[PDB]
């Protein structure tokens, strides 16, 4: 996350860290047994880490659980990143508390203008590499699809939306990947892609989760 701030320990209780021997992506807990993340974060051998803040220090509120199954969206296009969402099932159900909580899926999609919270342990330098050990937050509004499409002509579909600052400076970045974008209490986006990070006129692109609620509910009930 570039131009963000330190969230604070366990202030984003639904945030997860996907670890395959090191943190590689983020994700969101949707109930005690399932996590939603991005399909471009797909790997085999994933361990989910809940209650994290400093991912390099066992501070006491973590739960480390292995994934029993991963389901990448059936129409995921790795070339365009259209339908960039995946579901991970845990081997054991997590114990939810103040520090580990699930986030609610939306009833409707959110409007442009709406401010959201995005978080992750991803890169924090636009030009450089600096990876943080504690969770970083960023508040950004959803941009109109018009400015999104102008920034990325012929690359945006109806399953994506942009959020950010066209002036540059603030953005999610690699590592934040799969992470949450919460606006008004609902999970509305998944950190998917961008052009570099925090570049002017190159806002972040997010998966539009409100278009996947029936797939998510049907998939978790039958698995
Ligand atoms: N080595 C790894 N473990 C790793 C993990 C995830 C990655 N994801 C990318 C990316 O290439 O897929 C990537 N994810 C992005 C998310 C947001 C923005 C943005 N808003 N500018 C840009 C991004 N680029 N590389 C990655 C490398
Ligand atoms: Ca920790
Ligand atoms: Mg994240
Ligand atoms: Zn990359
Ligand atoms: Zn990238
Ligand atoms: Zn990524």
């Amino acid at each position: 996350i570039v131009g963000g701030y330190t969230c604070g320990a366990n202030t984003v209780p639904y945030q997860v860290s996907l670890n395959s021997g090191y943190h590689f992506c983020g994700g969101s807990l949707i109930n005690s047994q399932w996590v939603v993340s991005a399909a471009h974060c797909y790997k085999s051998g994933i361990q989910v880490r809940l209650g994290e803040d400093n991912i390099n220090v066992v501070e006491g509120n973590e739960q480390f659980i292995s994934a029993s199954k991963s389901i990448v969206h059936p129409s995921y296009n790795s070339n365009t990143l259209n339908n960039d969402i995946m579901l991970i099932k845990l081997k054991s159900a997590a114990s939810l508390n103040s520090r580990v909580a699930s986030i609610s899926l939306p009833t409707s999609c959110a409007s442009a203008g709406t401010q959201c919270l995005i978080s992750g342990w991803g890169n924090t330098k636009s030009s450089g590499t600096s990876y943080p050990d504690v969770l970083k937050c960023l508040k950004a509004p959803i941009l109109s699809d018009s400015s999104c499409k102008s920034a990325y002509p012929g690359q945006i579909t109806s399953n994506m939306f942009c959020a950010g600052y066209l002036e540059g400076g603030k953005d999610s970045c690699q590592g934040d990947s799969g992470g949450p974008v919460v606006c008004s209490g609902k999970l509305q986006g998944i950190v998917s892609w961008g052009s570099g990070c925090a570049q002017k006129n190159k806002p972040g692109v997010y998966t539009k989760v409100c278009n996947y609620v029936s797939w998510i509910k049907q998939t978790i009930a039958s698995n």
